């Protein structure tokens, strides 16, 4: 049967290989729904350039790459049949990938998906939780895209745009959790402080009221008193990338000055990004892991599991579609209301594009 | 029968009076736990008096003062009511008021337990959320008083340190938003935005791991979860002070962006503090007000009632002492975890203290 419902699943994307890097730069660095430069057009391919070399190595020290398209496709084919069954009214089902700036390109997706003639698009994204800078901007992008081509949408459209608190995303994260703690020594195991790290944001997005830090805050919540408090927790953020002020406190220099306090084992949750991603610190440095090891005596130090390809995972995926399917809802409330100082134009203009669709 | 267990209920406590306000803000700018300046002795009562007429006035424009002490005495009043029935083996209950910068003080009320003869004490927080500049400061003078005086308790210990998701809190917040939502006219009921303003923080306090910011954003879920997302809602912070980088958005500038945005209808809710306080810039300053009505026609901006006297408030209070009798904890697990960053070395002593009661 021709794909009926179309699943639009959406993320930043990563370089497989390292060769992928520079394109995948460039791209991330002309969105202007992601950061705002002078002389963009200009500026951006240098920095790209400039970069890539660093960026290289650091895919180098994970596996010479990122594994996103392939989790994601697995995740993909995961949640397809289990919407076969759960919606038989709106099956067949089909997922596509729309990432933001690698192929298969936000574009690229949409373009296949009116050429499948499908009666109902799903932009959903990979983020649980909002971040103008992430979903907004992958948002933004298929509101763009259609304002480029000049021609209105030929499919009906609607957005799972945040999904901080699902249950079984909360699930996952409390599986792996545990999952891990079960590699510390049992005698130990019940002074682990768990790290919930998620990317820093600069405080200039912070301060005009992006919604993602409180909802990265009510992740950490779900997923602690799933746990029942087992142990204690801080969430700290990973940012090291420029001089300006960034969300803190830093993910390195918190497992610094935890150790310097006596705290010698820590787990650190990846709880705002599901796929591998760039490590922290004193997990990739030699020389900076022994210095820890020597003047704070460090222990321990560990990191869960990204969610990857847990069955689990593909079931939350096909829940939430399901749901909204059911709901029969165009967006989230939140997605109504932009941020208090948003000063980007096209931010209006997509909440419109998804609370206007037909039906 | 004579008191058996002492609820001491902390907070900050506030200037019944004008004639008040001098003396508070004294105690305040001397506070170590709360704030580190050069030769703290000497700047203390010169900031005091500096910023008292700037106080008095704020509070004059409230009323005259702060209605914190007849407010918690109303809520204790309720609160042991409930104990007496609920716990009858912990009985007779009686509460204190341990207010950190006007009378009654954590230390008179420390000494009048003690005279009392009590078998059980808890140090019970009334700040929901957990920032070391406020229910620290509030544990770490308990842990002081006995440093200072040279003495042990002649009480057992222990201390309920923070509930920023309580149920029946959560619900005491979700009925007074409904209230007041109620208020709005009919037509544009659906277009409110929820504004829930806490107290900002530093960001030297936010980066060095203070709980405070992912715990208030726990309440704020929970709040919106009762509601079933039936308005748009921002976490913004209001009053900050100095002209030292502040976590925001400012509750002030996020209203002025909204309407400017097109946001008419506002509700503002005291998300972290249960009493009456000082309100923002544009509910206090006509000059501003009018302004902002002129330049972008605000329609409604409207304040959530303070649980204050809120009879559901009290039995929140019965119910969260009630369960730390029954569980006969000491501590939460998160009060055993001091800020990565944290350079007070009294935290530590005084989370010792709590670990370690006997019983
Ligand atoms: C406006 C805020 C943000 C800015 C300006 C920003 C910027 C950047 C930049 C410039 C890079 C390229 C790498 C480099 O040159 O070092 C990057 C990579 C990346 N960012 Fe962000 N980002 C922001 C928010 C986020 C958020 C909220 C997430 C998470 C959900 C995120 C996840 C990532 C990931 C996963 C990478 C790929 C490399 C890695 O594994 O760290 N970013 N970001
Ligand atoms: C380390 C961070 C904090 C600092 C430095 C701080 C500082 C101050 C200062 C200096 C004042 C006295 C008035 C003035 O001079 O303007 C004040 C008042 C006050 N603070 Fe804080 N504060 C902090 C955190 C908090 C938090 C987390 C809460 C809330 C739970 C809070 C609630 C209040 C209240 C209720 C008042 C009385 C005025 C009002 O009603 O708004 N403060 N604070
Ligand atoms: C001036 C501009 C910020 C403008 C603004 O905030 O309104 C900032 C943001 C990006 C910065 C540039 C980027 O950081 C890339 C380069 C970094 C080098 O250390 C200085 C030159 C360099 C080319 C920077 C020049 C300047 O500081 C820039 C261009
Ligand atoms: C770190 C990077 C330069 C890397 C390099 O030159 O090798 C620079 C260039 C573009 C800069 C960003 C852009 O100037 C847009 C934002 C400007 C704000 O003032 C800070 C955050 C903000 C998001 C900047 C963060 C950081 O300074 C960036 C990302
Ligand atoms: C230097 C110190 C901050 C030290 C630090 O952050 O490590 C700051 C914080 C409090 C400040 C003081 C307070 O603001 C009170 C006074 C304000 C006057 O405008 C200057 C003198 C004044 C006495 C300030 C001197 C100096 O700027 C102080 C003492
Ligand atoms: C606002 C007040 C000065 C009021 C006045 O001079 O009239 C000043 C004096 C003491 C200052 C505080 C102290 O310097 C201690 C902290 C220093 C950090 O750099 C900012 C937060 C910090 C908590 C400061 C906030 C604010 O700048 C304060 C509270
Ligand atoms: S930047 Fe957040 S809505 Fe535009
Ligand atoms: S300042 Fe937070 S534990 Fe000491």
């Amino acid at each position: 049967r021709k794909p009926k419902t179309g699943i639009l699943m959406l993320n930043m994307g990563g370089p497989e290989t390292l060769g992928d890097v520079h394109d995948f730069l460039l791209r991330l660095f002309l969105d202007r729904d992601l950061m705002t430069l002078p002389i963009q057009n200009k500026l951006a391919p240098f920095i790209a350039k400039r970069r890539t070399p660093k960026i290289q190595e650091q895919y180098r020290r994970i596996g010479g790459g990122s594994p996103i398209k392939i989790w994601t496709s697995k995740q993909g084919e995961g949640m397809v049949k289990l919407l076969d069954e759960l919606s038989p009214n709106t099956a067949p089902h089909k997922y596509y990938i729309g990432f933001r700036y690698v192929h298969p390109l936000t574009e690229e997706a949409i373009e296949e998906m009116e050429r499948d003639g499908l009666e109902r698009a799903i932009a959903f994204t990979q983020y649980p939780q909002y971040s103008c800078s992430t979903t907004g901007s992958s948002l933004n992008a298929i509101y763009r895209y259609y304002n480029q081509v000049g021609r209105k949408p030929t499919m009906k459209w609607s957005t799972i745009d945040r999904w901080p608190t699902h249950h079984l995303l909360i699930q996952c994260f409390a599986d792996h959790i545990l999952k891990e703690l079960d590699h510390f020594p049992l005698e130990k195991r019940s002074e682990v402080v768990i790290l919930f790290s998620a990317h820093s944001l600069p405080m200039s997005v912070v301060n005009r009221g992006d919604p993602y830090p409180q909802e990265v805050s009510a992740t950490v919540q779900k997923v602690m008193e799933r746990l029942e408090y087992c142990n204690p927790y801080r969430l700290v953020w990973q940012s090291k990338v420029g001089p300006m002020p960034w969300l803190g406190p830093q993910t390195d220099e918190s497992i610094k000055g935890l150790c310097e306090r006596g705290r010698k084992n820590i787990l650190l949750v990846p709880i705002a990004f599901t796929s591998d991603h760039i490590e922290t610190l004193y997990e990739l440095d030699i020389e900076y892991s022994q210095v820890l090891a020597k003047e704070c005596g460090v222990e321990n130090i560990r990191r869960a599991e990204s969610l990857n390809g847990n069955p689990l995972f593909s079931k939350a995926l096909a829940d939430l579609v399901h749901s909204h399917i059911q709901s029969n809802e165009l967006c989230s409330k939140q997605l109504t209301l932009s941020c208090p100082l948003c000063v980007n134009p096209v931010c209006r203009e997509t909440k419109s594009f998804f609370t206007s669709q037909q039906l």
